[PDB]
């Protein structure tokens, strides 16, 4: 409560992305005079055309104080959250947004697999798995949103693009990627789901999950879909 709340608020209003999460994290932490800072740059700031991960750690920190009125503040102002919600085929994401504004990545994890089985229409809906094909032919759109919501609510540490740039990283090798995100452990696969960790301590990309069992040819063709690129994830 020494700290000087004008300089705060010129750093979270200056460029350098660094500077303003650190700013953001210490206003937060001074009363109604830093939260309403942080107030006033949402307000400026949403909706959102482009993910912008300072927006989406603004909002996230003001929920995660879990106080009765900025959360009312939040909620009436921000109904849909931060991102614009659209989809290709008329989806409903408010769902999976509540989740991760909630910070329940388990719920959020699997909204997320119905999401994409419905993405795919009637086949994978009945079935309740994947194609590799499918895949493929995912609309980048939807996509997109749903992994913006991801990074937007995790700090930038969840998402399908997370794990495509680990997957990058590590020289296309998935069995540098698994033990990277947590999904193995030496000769350990990590078991579904209590294995799992569904909180931010969670390594990066750790989350959403994408099932093993029938092999790596969904991860795959989602890490080299063309929204990733089209989008600058
Ligand atoms: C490679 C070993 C591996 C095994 C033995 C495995 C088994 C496995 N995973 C399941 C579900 C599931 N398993 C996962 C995820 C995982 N589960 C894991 O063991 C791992 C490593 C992940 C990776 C994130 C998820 C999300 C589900 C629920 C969705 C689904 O059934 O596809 C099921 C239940 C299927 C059913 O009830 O119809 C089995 C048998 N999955 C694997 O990937």
């Amino acid at each position: 409560m020494s700290d000087n709340l004008t300089e705060l608020s010129q750093q979270l209003h200056d460029a350098s992305e660094k500077k303003q999460l650190t700013a953001i994290a210490a206003l937060a932490e001074m009363g109604e005079g830093g939260q309403g800072i942080l107030l006033d740059y949402l307000a400026k700031n949403v909706p959102l055309e482009k993910p912008v991960l300072a927006v989406g750690n603004v909002y996230q920190t003001l929920r995660n104080l879990e106080q009765e009125t900025i959360t009312t503040q939040l909620q009436r102002n921000y109904p849909t959250g931060i991102f614009p919600l659209q989809s290709a085929q008329g989806i409903d994401y408010l769902p999976l947004q509540e989740a991760l504004g909630s910070q329940d990545f388990e719920t959020a994890d699997e909204i997320t697999r119905d999401k994409l089985c419905e993405l795919a229409g009637p086949g994978a809906s009945q079935r309740q798995w994947l194609y590799f094909t499918e895949v493929e032919k995912f609309p980048a759109l939807d996509l997109h949103t749903i992994n913006a919501l991801w990074w937007l609510h995790s700090n930038g540490n969840f998402g399908f693009s997370v794990q495509r740039r680990l997957w990058l990283a590590s020289g296309k090798e998935f069995t540098k990627l698994w033990p990277k995100i947590g999904w193995k452990s030496g000769n350990v696969w990590t078991r579904w789901p209590k294995g799992f960790t569904w909180d931010l301590s969670a390594p990066q990309g750790h989350l959403p999950l994408l099932n093993q069992l029938r092999g790596v040819r969904v991860a795959e063709s989602l890490y080299r879909h063309p929204v990733w690129s089209q989008y600058g994830w």
